[PDB]
């Protein structure tokens, strides 16, 4: 139905906006199935397809869910008696969907929810959610398809996660806050929407403890209630536009960052000639003249996020010299360099590493995004392409980023979002 429409040869100058982080709210959406009593109210919410299918997988749950899309603002009441089964319809279509499971447990000792859909850029199992919730007494059975746990009671034990991982922290966080006594998980994700979770949680009656660190200690408590909550800034959508600044010679406040949240990617867009402020007003990113090329490797917390790599590939592929990227998080992240190929990329890939050879000149054309973050970069390789680039697929954009052509306009960038 829609495509974006793209002319380069911009600078980018003024004042951007960030809202609410995605991967902040659907953890938290989930957290508000823990309050027994009261209504939940979020403020800060972003208007992103993944709230919308969030907030129909909870309501499925026996919830009522309000979205006030004027007010960025959620009001949830979960204090009936909550169904146990999660409906596929809505949870195939998103990540976090599955994150439901751990309140479920917590609530009922019985939860029934399929494999999660998201981005389609690896094997992306579940596994680590699975060993968690087995560690507490939960049975794991598996009919035909379907994911079902069951706990007459949960327990408090030492459980060592073999990555990092985002979702299985959350989900391993949210049945331990109603175990039976102290859980310990050892090796837990860091990113900070984890430190935002715990917040929320903390607030509702919780004892998480040692969030934002390698290891968690849990206290399981009786009841949480409901409280009112502000999301996150957004650091990937915040990200997205330093890279666009950072690639265009320009001049952007970035109205309240986060600096802490995006350490490696400030430090990184000033290896490539940035100059980066940090202001009362927020984070400014002044682009070079001459962008110098640098390398990526993408890590989980605390190195560079898999998540501003693609965005990050659009300006080592404009700049003076041959950069290198290396995925090492999911193994199927790079269909967005194979779409920049129409635009005139030269890049070379082997298994989890791509070779960008920057002394070319991109040239406008038609492109697919495959996934989120993929959609942002190609509109970002059209910032500095020859002529006009479309970027289809739209519906992959939209799960991460609201008004994204009317906040790169809002920055003097030609860019416009038109039916096709
Ligand atoms: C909705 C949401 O918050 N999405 C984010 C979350 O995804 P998500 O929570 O899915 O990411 P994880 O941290 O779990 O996945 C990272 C890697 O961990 C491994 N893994 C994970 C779980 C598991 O049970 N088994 C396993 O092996 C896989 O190698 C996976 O490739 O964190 C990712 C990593 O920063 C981000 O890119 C996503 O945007
Ligand atoms: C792309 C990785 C998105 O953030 P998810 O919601 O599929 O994790
Ligand atoms: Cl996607
Ligand atoms: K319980
Ligand atoms: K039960
Ligand atoms: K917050
Ligand atoms: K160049
Ligand atoms: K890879
Ligand atoms: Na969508």
């Amino acid at each position: 139905m829609e495509e974006i429409i793209v002319r380069g040869g911009n600078q980018l100058n003024g004042t951007v906006r960030i809202e609410g982080a995605k991967n902040a709210v659907l953890p938290i959406l989930a957290a508000s199935l823990l309050a027994e009593e009261g209504i939940t109210t979020l403020d800060n919410v972003p208007i992103l397809s993944d709230v919308f299918t969030m907030n129909q997988v909870i309501r499925h749950l026996n919830v009522d869910v309000d979205f006030d899309e004027q007010k960025n603002q959620v009001t949830i009441d979960a204090s009936r008696q909550l169904e146990i089964e999660a409906p596929y319809e809505y949870v195939s279509q998103m990540r976090a969907s599955i994150v439901v499971m751990g309140p479920l447990l917590a609530r009922n000792g019985h939860a029934k929810v399929a494999m999660p859909g998201g981005c389609a850029i690896g094997k992306r199992p579940i596994d680590l959610h699975l060993k968690g919730f087995q560690a507490l007494g939960a049975k794991i059975i598996q009919k035909n398809g379907y994911i079902e746990a069951i706990a007459d009671e949960l327990i408090g034990n030492t459980i060592y996660l073999d990555f990092p991982s985002v979702g299985a922290t959350q989900n391993i966080m949210m049945a331990a806050v109603k175990a039976k006594g102290t859980t310990i998980i050892e090796n837990v994700a860091r990113e900070p929407e984890i430190v935002d979770l715990a917040n929320i949680l903390n607030k509702m009656g919780a004892q998480v403890y040692g969030a934002g660190t390698e290891t968690m200690r849990i206290e399981g408590v009786d009841h949480l209630h409901a409280v009112n909550h502000s999301i996150v800034q957004d650091r990937i959508e915040a990200g997205t536009f330093m890279v666009a600044a950072a690639m265009t010679q320009g001049n952007v406040l970035i109205a309240d960052a986060i600096s802490e949240h995006n350490r490696p990617l400030i430090s990184k867009l000033i290896e490539m000639g940035a100059e980066i402020i940090e202001e009362e007003g927020g984070v400014r990113v002044i682009g070079p003249k001459h962008i110098l090329p640098t390398d990526v490797k993408t890590m989980p917390h605390p190195g560079f996020p898999t998540d501003m790599q693609a965005q990050m590939t659009a300006i080592q592929l404009v700049a003076e010299g041959t950069s290198v990227v290396t995925e090492t998080v999911f193994e199927n992240r790079f269909q967005h360099l194979e779409e920049m190929r129409r635009m005139n990329a030269h890049v070379k890939i082997d298994g989890n590493v791509a070779i960008m050879d920057g002394n070319h000149e991109l040239q406008g054309a038609e492109v697919y995004a495959t996934d989120l973050r993929a959609a942002a970069a190609l509109v970002l390789a059209g910032l500095k392409a020859n002529g006009i680039t479309r970027v289809r697929n739209l519906n992959y954009l939209d799960r991460g980023y609201y008004n994204f052509h009317i906040k790169l306009q809002q920055l003097g960038a030609d860019v416009e979002r038109v039916d096709m």
